């Protein structure tokens, strides 16, 4: 692998970005003349970092971007918002040596995703076909590892590929660590959810400004047309509106180019606009034959079918391409121009076969033959999940719903009827996920979580499709069927004018939700979202809302607020760092009939609020984090009894003593509803638990989850809650971790262990710690022999050696585990042979998200990491791995990184 052919590939590939081929293309496609220079036509665009929430952090620059670069890094947009053409960008640059940032690249490639087949190395072969001859595929391999970070994939339309084609390039995305190259994935808002587990950096190509599209237009089009066309923007309002995408704004100009006036109120009419003009101009070339109409109902099937497999490229055999050919004449369609093995051809953009294939299903939909009807009717049938419809044909139904308003009822008598999520992957909007969320809080399993937020896209989607199909309130009715029951998200700081839409003609169906979600970031009062509930009088069954960071209120927020809240019948609130609610619970919650559930967050809270919080009785959750005021009387806990209908009840480092903990105690008597407690955190609370524990385990209990950890727990609570757990029989969560048991500290555990056949649907166990905890370790397996369904299981700080460490194998081998979750052993004493023995059980339970081996500074032995990184690739579902005190610095490190979170 000679340093020369290195550089020789390396000038090979700066030959080709710098060429005039790379640097110019058609974007309508040859037989329509507009050019776009990579160099010349090409405006900066404004991009967005992005949040796990989808919130946007940051405003960059392609530069700043570039010089941020972390990988895997997402660029996503709407389908037309110029990615592809940033990556070109980027490859044009680091070949001109334009930016500093891309220097540091060896080698940059960039490929088309839609093309990539085989292995990466023939994709790259096929694809870029600069490669030097005498390269092979694993010298090639070889070379990108030895090459490292030294190398930048450009890998564009991950929503047009399909990763069965190319798993070798799937596992670049999604497996970085074995590669360690660079990788920039393009793809659309819609298929995010692919690859958002996978990316280290997320940007959001943002709209396209005034100036920068007149800018596009004022380079492609004559300066007659360039103003007459600006004059046909400024005048109407969709128009603008679609200009903030380039794609539209070229798609126009076109239309100009052939069209002197046009009215295109919609994109879909946009596309239709188009398609029509191009007949209307080009129809005249067809001269072969008596049929016109068939040509371009072979192209919608072929748009149709190209969907639903899943293919933008058309390859016919050899000779067959006749109908292709025919297609290519009337510009519906585009053939590559480079030498490809046999023809293939293509729509100018993905938009368009979209388009295509939308016009297509409508007419047939809206057919008046029966056979047409019941094929159409058919594809509709091939959509079953919704995350297919959302991400897949997403587009699809907004074009098929844009072209006519049959076609629409169709579609949302379909949608209406669909019950299936598909796939939950991409959707989560936390980090490694109670507490955390309403959603969490309020959902029993992630997977709730996850079909929660699915809906809320589904529902998005939805709305598209109702703002597209232009019908005011005519499909109210199947409309309404479609929302009814599901939820809506909406972010304060970002709000669609569709939105509004929804909300002007379509009252019923904001009220046909079960909730609204909104989101308030920093603002209480954005003008648009204050805009957005005011113009029009709405009602809600539930409004859920979230206030994120808000340290300054005034009057004309909390009464807004007020305003906005009292549109619904029930509010679930949760305020997140908010430094601004002091006095204002009471006034901002002045008019609600219901509010459900309240969680504070980090935010400081004062006695009037907390004798709010107790004022009213109907609050069946209640979780409140950080309160370090001094409790006095009338306060929080003292009366906690006012709420008799609390069903969840989480405490987060309240500040307490002794007789605050007793007064705690005495509150929890009251509460008969309680299915969960968490009482977490609790410092100087001396002996209280005493108390605590006895109020709740006296009585025969509804409780389900129980988590005291950090409280001050004493032995004689866990020797109370052993005697009376009898009282709690449907406790399937006793998380009593953190927790040291000073004296009879171990009579009282094995005391708790010995107990522990009472649950029955107990699916996770956390203990705490004391003196000669691992002796009571084989009496702990013997009762999780009767548990074979234990989800988590953790005994922290209870030193096991590796006789226990092998107990516990033996164990798990003979009484396996299968549904594991996460194990927590810390502050164990395992030798890393002691760990080596455990890989080989330890690789067996697939199921596990979660492990904690950490420990007192302990260096492996290599061969402990060798297997340390083989089993953590022979377990997929692992979200958070945490080795503390494990020594890599240097050596093991680069092998022992994964798509999870990794703590050292
Ligand atoms: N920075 C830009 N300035 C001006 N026009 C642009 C820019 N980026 C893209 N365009 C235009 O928008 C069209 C669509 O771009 P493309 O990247 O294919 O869409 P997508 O982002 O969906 O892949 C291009 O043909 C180009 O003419």
């Amino acid at each position: 692998v000679t340093e020369e052919d290195l550089n020789v590939l390396a000038q090979n590939l700066k030959d080709l970005y710098n060429s005039p081929a790379f640097l110019n293309f058609y974007p309508l496609g040859e037989d329509i003349d507009i050019i776009f220079n990579l160099e010349k036509t090409f405006t900066e665009p404004i991009m967005w970092k992005k949040d796990h929430r989808h919130h946007r952090v940051e405003q960059l620059t392609l530069g700043s971007l570039l010089e941020a670069l972390k990988s895997p890094c997402l660029i996503e947009g709407e389908s037309g918002k110029g990615k592809s053409t940033l990556l070109q960008r980027i490859a044009m640059l680091w070949a001109s040596g334009g930016c500093r940032a891309l220097k540091g690249f060896r080698l940059v490639f960039f490929i088309h995703l839609r093309s990539a087949r085989g292995g990466l190395f023939e994709t790259l072969y096929d694809q870029l076909l600069n490669i030097p001859d005498f390269i092979s595929k694993p010298t090639f391999k070889a070379l990108l590892l030895k090459l490292h970070k030294e190398v930048l994939f450009l890998l564009d339309g991950y929503n047009e590929f399909h990763p069965q084609n190319c798993p070798e390039i799937e596992a670049l995305i999604k497996e970085n660590h074995r590669f360690k190259n660079m990788v920039i994935v393009t793809t659309t808002t819609e298929c995010l959810r692919h690859i958002r587990h996978v990316g280290a950096l997320t940007a959001e190509v943002g709209d396209m400004t005034e100036d920068s599209a007149k800018d596009l237009i004022e380079a492609v089009l004559v300066p007659d047309q360039v103003e007459r066309l600006w004059a046909q923007i400024q005048e109407s309002r969709c128009l603008r509106n679609l200009m903030k995408t380039p794609l539209f704004v070229v798609i126009t100009c076109a239309i100009q180019m052939g069209r002197q006036e046009f009215q295109a109120h919609t994109q879909t009419m946009l596309f239709q606009t188009f398609y029509d003009l191009l007949i209307q101009k080009n129809s005249h070339r067809y001269r072969g034959g008596a049929d016109f109409a068939r040509s371009l109902d072979y192209c919608g099937d072929l748009a149709l079918e190209g969907v639903f497999a899943h293919k933008f490229d058309f390859e016919p055999e050899h000779g067959s391409s006749m109908n292709e050919d025919v297609l290519v004449t009337i510009g519906l369609l585009c053939k590559y121009t480079a030498q490809r093995l046999k023809p293939t051809y293509k729509f100018f953009h993905k938009s368009f076969q979209e388009y295509t294939a939308g016009r297509r299903l409508s007419s047939l939909l809206t057919s008046k033959e029966p056979e047409e009807v019941s094929k159409g009717n058919s594809y509709l049938n091939k959509m079953v999940s919704i995350s297919d419809i959302t991400s897949l044909y997403g587009n699809l139904l907004l074009y098929t719903c844009g072209s006519s308003t049959e076609a629409t009822r169709a579609v949302m008598r379909h949608l209406a009827m669909v019950y299936q999520h598909g796939s939950l992957q991409g959707l989560s909007v936390t980090k490694r996920p109670r507490q955390e969320s309403i959603q969490s809080l309020r959902n029993t399993t992630e997977q709730d979580v996850l079909k929660a937020i699915n809906v809320n896209s589904f529902v998005e989607c939805g709305i598209n499709l109702f703002s597209e199909s232009m019908s005011k309130s005519d499909l109210s009715q199947e409309f309404e069927a479609f929302f009814q029951g599901k939820s809506l998200y909406i972010n304060s700081e970002n709000i669609p004018d569709y939105l509004f839409d929804f909300f002007e003609y379509l009252p019923n169906c904001a009220s046909a939700l079960d909730f609204v979600k909104l989101d308030f970031y920093e603002r209480a009062t954005p003008p648009r979202a204050v805009s957005l509930f005011f113009n029009w009088k709405q009602e809600f069954k539930t409004l859920e809302v979230t206030l994120r960071d808000i340290n300054k209120l005034n009057k004309q927020d909390i009464k807004y607020l007020g305003k906005i809240f009292s549109s619904a019948t029930n509010l679930r609130l949760h305020i997140k760092r908010c430094a601004a609610m002091a006095g204002r619970l009471s006034s901002v919650l002045r008019t609600c009939k219901n509010m459900h559930t309240l969680m504070v967050e980090a935010s400081p809270l004062t006695t009037d609020d907390e004798q709010y919080i107790t004022s009213v009785t109907g609050l069946q959750n209640l979780s409140i984090h950080r309160l370090h005021t001094q409790q006095l009387p009338g306060g929080l806990i003292d009366s906690l009894g006012n709420l008799k209908n609390l069903e969840r009840l989480i405490l987060d480092d309240i500040r307490m003593n002794e007789e605050d903990a007793k007064n705690l105690a005495e509150g929890l008597r009251s509460l008969k509803k309680m299915r969960l407690l968490h009482l977490t955190h609790l410092s100087d609370i001396g002996e209280g638990m005493d108390y605590i524990v006895k109020s709740l385990s006296e009585e025969s209990c509804d409780l389900q989850e129980m988590k005291l950890v950090a409280c001050c727990l004493t032995a004689n609570s866990v020797k109370v809650l052993a005697q009376n757990l009898h009282n709690l029989i449907k406790l399937s969560i006793l998380d009593i971790s953190e927790n040291y048991l000073e004296k009879d500290g171990n009579e009282a555990l094995q005391e708790l262990i010995g107990r522990l056949g009472v649950l029955g649907e107990l699916t996770t166990l956390m203990l705490p710690w004391c003196w000669d905890v691992h002796t009571s370790l084989p009496k702990l397996l013997k009762q999780l022999e009767g548990t074979p369904g234990l989800a988590k299981l953790g005994l922290k700080n209870w030193r096991l050696r590796d006789e226990e460490i092998k107990s516990l194998g033996e164990f798990l081998e003979m009484n396996p585990l299968r549904d594991l979750q996460q194990l927590d052993l810390a502050g164990h004493c395992v030798s890393s042979d002691g760990w080596l023995y455990f890989m080989n059980v330890f690789e067996n339970l697939k199921q596990l998200v979660f492990f904690d081996f950490s420990t007192e500074e302990f260096l492996p032995d290599a061969a402990l990491v060798r297997k340390l990184s083989q089993v953590l690739s022979k377990l997929t579902l692992l979200q958070e791995v945490k080795l503390t005190g494990w020594e890599f610095d240097d050596y093991d490190i680069s092998a022992i990184k994964g798509t999870f979170k990794l703590v050292t």
